[PDB]
């Protein structure tokens, strides 16, 4: 299933910085209001809840920058071609968050519920309304879709 | 994906009472320690998180007894052939519970962490450790499997 990753508090979406159809490794992932094919994602299941968040246009996947098993708070989110266990995430569509295998979540940098376009995303352990994400249809940004298959 | 519905606190599983391959309509669902093909389930997705919990051997699904949209506390869980919105559940594999469309959960009747074999299951709104369920492989009762597949 193809979906948009929507920041629940702002309604902005996860994008590669610059919107490239083939972002370079380590391109940052930001929040931006626009919708287009280069901000479509899919989820590739690896092990029950755990899988890779794949940028459809490039085939690169979401990583914490540096690929640590336990990235510290404020580690930037990026795209990278590599597949390994430090690029594993769970798409928690019940609590509305995205959890890295090490236990921390994807956040807007600085914690704003209404961050401006091109706000970077980072790893952080905290849970609050401004780290919530929902996973929605490219054809209807208010309709949740099932990311697991 | 075929799975066992495992009561987390006790390790017992959801069964039709009597363990038939073809339980009659309105047969109660109970907890029981045995594993066999007549306690296998599948989940048929209807709308994103919402779907039918299907008894594989019979093709009947889990209902609140009487088919309420908002079943009261202590309403019995049963199997029934019918498919409708009052037999929709969500299999919350992050919080480890099974939520009915009306917002309440599947519980062992009385809320014991170690209910005896053949304890009835019911709807109840409370959340606690004795209403948690995990969804496991028929080949490995300790291995969680993805039910949304
Ligand atoms: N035109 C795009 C815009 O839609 C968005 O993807 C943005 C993300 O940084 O990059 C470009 O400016
Ligand atoms: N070794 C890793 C690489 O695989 C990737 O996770 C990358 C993501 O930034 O970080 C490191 O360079
Ligand atoms: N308090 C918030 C924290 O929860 C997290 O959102 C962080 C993300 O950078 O920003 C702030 O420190
Ligand atoms: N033999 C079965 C047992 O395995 C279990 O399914 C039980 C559930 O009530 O019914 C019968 O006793
Ligand atoms: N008419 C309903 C039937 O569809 C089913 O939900 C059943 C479940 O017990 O309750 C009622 O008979
Ligand atoms: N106190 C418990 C309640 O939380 C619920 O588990 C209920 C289920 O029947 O049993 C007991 O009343």
């Amino acid at each position: 299933t193809t979906f948009l990753i929507k920041h629940k508090a702002s309604g902005k979406f996860l994008h590669p910085y610059g919107g490239s159809s083939n972002p370079a490794n380590n391109t940052k992932l930001v929040l931006h209001s626009d919708i287009h094919e280069r901000m479509y994602f899919q989820f590739d299941v690896v092990d029950e809840r755990w899988g890779y968040i794949k940028h459809v246009a490039s085939g690169k996947i979401v990583h914490p920058y540096g690929g640590q098993a336990n990235p510290p708070n404020e580690t930037n989110m990026v795209l990278h071609q590599d597949r390994h266990d430090r690029a594993l995430f769970a798409m928690d569509f019940f609590n509305d968050n995205i959890m890295h295998k090490g236990g921390k979540y994807i956040h807007p940098k600085g914690g704003s519920p209404n961050p401006p376009n091109n706000t970077e995303t980072v790893i952080h352990g905290d849970k609050h309304a401004a780290m919530e994400f929902i996973f929605v249809s490219p054809k209807n940004k208010d309709k949740r879709v099932l990311v697991y298959a």
